C-alpha cells in the first residue's frame, strides 16, 4: 500500500528528539511489510544540503501565501518529498527554535503549511502519486487531517501519532483567519481549544485513528495525570486509539556483533558477559566480584524517578550489591548521586554525562538495569537489557509496564519471566523490587533462564512495523 508519512523531522537528516528516529526508522521497517512510505517533510537547509539529485516534481503556487516547490529524493533508505519553501524554511538554524533559542513567532505559520502540503498530496495533486492514507507525527503535522476534513475533496484516511503529548501547537486565535480554513473549523469538533487555537487538538479530533508509543500509555493519556489537557479530547474518541511499542536498531543492539563492548556473546553463550562485568567494574573504578551489579543508563530527572533512585543506593549495598550510574540532568540529583558515590568507595560509581559506547558496555556486563520512571512513553533501555541479557527491574509505567514480564508466582511456574516489574512508583516499591532481585540472582538456574528469554524477545522494528502495518490495513478498510 501507500502511505503519506508528514513529519517535522526523521533522521538521519534533522532530529531533535525520539521523534525523528520513529519517523526515520518505520518507514524503512515497514517495507519488509508490503508498504511503501513516502515521508513529506520540510526543506530546512541541513536538509537540502544531504540529498543528491532532488527532483523537483512539483509546484504549489500558494501556501498560506507563499511559493514551494516539492523535490523528491531517495536519501539513506528513505523515499522522500521535500517541500521547498524558502519563506518557511530557509534559516539559520534550529527547525523549531530561532538563533536567539526562541520559536519562531512563525511556526505555526510554517508547520500548517506542511500540513496543507500533504492534505493537497492527500486529495491526489501529484501526478503518478496519491498515497492510500496519511500517517502524520505530533502536532506540527497534525493539521493534516485538519485540511483534509474541511477542504472540498473528500479526505483519504490518516493516522495521527503522538509522540510529545506535551507540545500541542497552541497558538493565539489572531492566527485563526490566516489559516485558509472555514469559521466552523473553529468549533469544538475542530481546532478551537479554550479560545485558541490547537494544532494537535484539531488533529486529535479529525483523525480517522490515534495513536502512541505503547499500549499503557495509550491509556495513561485518557488520565489528567498525562493527559496535559487532552485527555477529554482523546477519552472521547478511545475507541480508535492505539498503542504500538517502538522497536529498536537490533542491528547495532546485538550482543553477538557489537564492538563497543568487551567481548560478544549471545543467549547460547552467557559465559563470556562475565568478561564486560570485570570490565565495567574496572571502568567504573569499583570492586571486582562476583556480587550483583546493578545499573542505571537515564535521564537523571524526576520524571524517571531518580530522586527515588537516589534513596536507595543504600539498600542495594547493604543486600550486598553494587551500583553503577551512567546519565545526566536535574543538577541536585547529580549531585545527590555522586554524594552517594562518595560514601560507598568501592561499591558505587556514577558518571555524569553522555557515553553512548559505555552505554552499551554497562548492558553487557550488569546483571540488571533498574528504570523506575514516573513518565515513559515508551523507553528504549528496558528493550537493549532484554537483548543483552542485563535483566530490567522497571516501575509499571507507559511503555515499561507493557514490555517486561513479572517473575510473579505464574510467570516463574512456566518459565515465561524475563524481569522485574514493580507498582506503585514509590521508594518503598522500588527498595521491594531491588530486594526481588537480588533474591533471583542469588538462584543461578532462574537467573540464566530469564536471561536466554529475554534475548530471545523480538525487539526489532520490523516487529513493530507489521502492527502498523495491521491498523493501516484496517484503516483503508
Amino acid at each position: 500500500m501507500n502511505v503519506l508519512s508528514v513529519s517535522s523531522e526523521i533522521y538521519p537528516l534533522i532530529k531533535t528528539g525520539g521523534l525523528a528516529d520513529v519517523v526515520g526508522a518505520l518507514p524503512i521497517a515497514l517495507e519488509a511489510h508490503g508498504v511503501r512510505t513516502r515521508t513529506l517533510i520540510p526543506g530546512y537547509p541541513a536538509v537540502k544540503a544531504a540529498v543528491t539529485d532532488p527532483v523537483k516534481c512539483f509546484e504549489f503556487t500558494d501556501l498560506l501565501g507563499e511559493k514551494a516547490d516539492l523535490l523528491e529524493v531517495q536519501h539513506e533508505r528513505l523515499d522522500l518529498l521535500i517541500l521547498d519553501a524558502p519563506a518557511y524554511y530557509e534559516r539559520s538554524g534550529g527547525p523549531y527554535l530561532g538563533q536567539t533559542g526562541k520559536d519562531y513567532p512563525d511556526n505555526w505559520k510554517r508547520f500548517a503549511a506542511l500540513s496543507l502540503a500533504a492534505a493537497r498530496i492527500g486529495a491526489g495533486v501529484l501526478p503518478g502519486w496519491r498515497p492510500d492514507m496519511v500517517h502524520a507525527h505530533d502536532w506540527q503535522a497534525a493539521m493534516t487531517p485538519v485540511y483534509m476534513r474541511y477542504a472540498e475533496t473528500p479526505e483519504i484516511p490518516s493516522l495521527l501519532t503522538i509522540h510529545n503529548i506535551a507540545f500541542q501547537g497552541q497558538f493565539g486565535a489572531n492566527i485563526f483567519s490566516k489559516l485558509a480554513l472555514p469559521a466552523h473549523a473553529f468549533g469544538m469538533e475542530g481546532i478551537e481549544y479554550y479560545n485558541d487555537v490547537s494544532f494537535l487538538k484539531g488533529g486529535l479530533q479529525t483523525a480517522t485513528a490515534l495513536s502512541t508509543v505503547s499500549p499503557s500509555y495509550a491509556e495513561e493519556i485518557l488520565t489528567a495525570e498525562f493527559g496535559m489537557g487532552l485527555e477529554g479530547v482523546i477519552g472521547s474518541r478511545a475507541h480508535v486509539l492505539h498503542g504500538i511499542v517502538n522497536g529498536i536498531d537490533a542491528d547495532v543492539w546485538n550482543p553477538a556483533t557489537d564492538h563497543l563492548i568487551h567481548d560478544n556473546y549471545s543467549a547460547a553463550n552467557l559465559k563470556n558477559r562475565a568478561l564486560n562485568k570485570k570490565a565495567v567494574a574496572e571502568h567504573f573504578r569499583i570492586d571486582d566480584d562476583g556480587s550483583p551489579l546493578f545499573c542505571v543508563i537515564s535521564r537523571l530527572t524526576w520524571q524517571k524517578g531518580i530522586d527515588l533512585m537516589a534513596e536507595a543506593v543504600d539498600e542495594i549495598v547493604s543486600l550486598g550489591g553494587r551500583l553503577v550510574v551512567l546519565g545526566a540532568g536535574d543538577v541536585a540529583l547529580e549531585g545527590a548521586l555522586l554524594a552517594a558515590a562518595s560514601r560507598h568507595h568501592g561499591r558505587v560509581g556514577v558518571a555524569i554525562g553522555y557515553n553512548e559506547p559505555l552505554s552499551h558496555l554497562m548492558q553487557a556486563g550488569c546483571d540488571a538495569i533498574i528504570i523506575p520512571s514516573r513518565f515513559e512513553p515508551c523507553g528504549l533501555t528496558q528493550l537493549y537489557a532484554l537483548r543483552y541479557g542485563c535483566i530490567p527491574v522497571v516501575a509499571r509505567t507507559g511503555g515499561l509496564a507493557d514490555t517486561v514480564i513479572d517473575a510473579n508466582h505464574a510467570a516463574l511456574a512456566s518459565k515465561a519471566a524475563t524481569g522485574v516489574q514493580f507498582s506503585p512508583v514509590t521508594l518503598d516499591g522500588l527498595k521491594q523490587a531491588i530486594r526481588r532481585t537480588v533474591r533471583y540472582y542469588h538462584d543461578p538456574k532462574l537467573w540464566t533462564q530469564m536471561q536466554k528469554l529475554g534475548m530471545k524477545s523480538d525487539v526489532s522494528w520490523e516487529k513493530s512495523a507489521g502492527l502498523y502495518a495491521a491498523l493501516y490495513s484496517q484503516l483503508i478498510s
